[PDB]
């Protein structure tokens, strides 16, 4: 199957321009949208679950009938629910449903997908790989033990949280680990520092496209099954190019 | 080290617009300038020795001065000779010495590197992997013979030349058996039909980019040494991030 192209809609007249920024992203190859109003980066807005809903639902409302997926970055069980009851098919989850525990039967309910995000405040008595991966499958097990299928579990390393500029290369180094659990997994690197670091030099959010698009390629490589990105039609038309590569490579071994 | 950017430089003021051309590529990322004014396609055109003199000379004159390298894509020792005694620094034979066999002394002489192409007929007894190892690494070895060193003899698969659209996908789902021959290799791949197979529906070759990146990625996984492209920013920019992420790969194992 396809790598799936995540593309961001960020929700923080606004209604009809998220249904105009959703087909567009649509025409550039998403299969996913990624709806949210909330951020569990230190520093983030403080947005309370009125105002998360206030946001989110309105445009969730006016795009879950588009021939696309849609997936709710909420860690709130309530928002989760809300959206649910609409017809989104995926919450995507920055604290892996430690802040809710609620979310996985939610989830569960609605016989929807959900992505455990790795996150936390950077404290940890294991090396990164083992307590990312020690985390991810334990919160991955709650999701089952919810009656959430494994191929409806979606795993994502956090770059961008709970980790030094080390850790991360650590953890950018080591994907194919991930991807041996067998959850699918989801790359969210986008623009972010660890994308910084790729250039070497100072470059504005939208400069790091092209590096950006080199993980999404290294990630398909290691068998990442999608990509969560700024810069749409790019991103669809590598991993186009780097799925009929890996493709024609198995078809011809 | 660095995956190389070689971009392309067609012939046909003409100087003048070379120049800003070449300018222009080197501030993109471009480590070569391949310049040329002759095709080996069977849709390519007829040229003589002093038209080809006439079209590449002026330019290379003008632009071996600037910071780059400059290949020379020719098949012809003449021209070849002439464009060394100026200061190019590769020679990029589509007929890799089999038009003219004075091609390795003329290179050897200068001290300079070679490009060696698969291409032909498409007629072939053997299966087409079979049959380019044996004529490239049987090139190659001419080439030992008269002096050049190793690592300044460069293996181009040729897409484009010589294949079925079967045959170039069994080339490009076995690049790391050229690799393994440990002569560099170059990858030339883009805008050409195979990338344009791999976009599918109707595409002009600008429309080729995205793809032909795609093929800069995967090569470089595949352990290629250079790309020749068009789109020499997007293409060094990708390239630089693919070789950060495999560095950081095997720093870190």
């Amino acid at each position: 199957t396809k790598t799936k192209i995540m593309g961001i809609l960020n929700v923080t007249n606004n209604v009809e321009t998220a249904i105009n920024r959703v087909k567009a992203m649509i025409d550039e190859g998403a299969d996913i949208i990624d709806v949210g109003g909330v951020s569990t980066r230190p520093g983030h807005e403080m947005v309370t679950l009125e105002e998360e809903l206030n946001r989110v639902l309105p445009v969730v409302e006016a795009i879950v009938g588009f021939d696309v997926k849609i997936s709710v970055d909420t860690f709130r069980s309530e928002v989760a629910e809300a959206c649910l009851k609409l017809g989104v098919d995926m919450i995507n989850d920055q604290w892996a449903g430690l802040y809710d525990h609620r979310m996985f039967q939610i989830v569960a309910k609605y016989d929807a997908e959900i992505i455990l995000m790795h996150n936390g405040n950077g404290n940890r008595d294991e090396p990164v790989v083992e307590e990312m991966l020690t985390s991810l499958l334990a919160q991955a097990h709650q999701a089952k033990i919810a009656g959430i299928p494994s191929n409806k579990i979606w795993l994502d390393p956090g770059i961008g949280f709970a980790k030094t500029r080390n850790e991360e290369a650590e953890v950018m180094a080591r994907l194919d680990e991930l991807v041996a659990t067998e959850y699918p997994v989801l790359l969210a690197t986008s623009r972010k520092r660890f994308t910084k670091e790729m250039m070497g030099y100072d470059t504005t959010p939208v400069e790091r496209d092209e590096v950006t698009a080199a993980t999404t390629a290294y990630g398909i490589m290691k068998g990442v099954r999608a990509v969560r990105v700024h810069n749409v039609e790019l991103n669809a038309k590598l991993a186009k190019g780097i799925d009929f590569l890996k493709e024609n490579e198995n078809a011809r071994h």
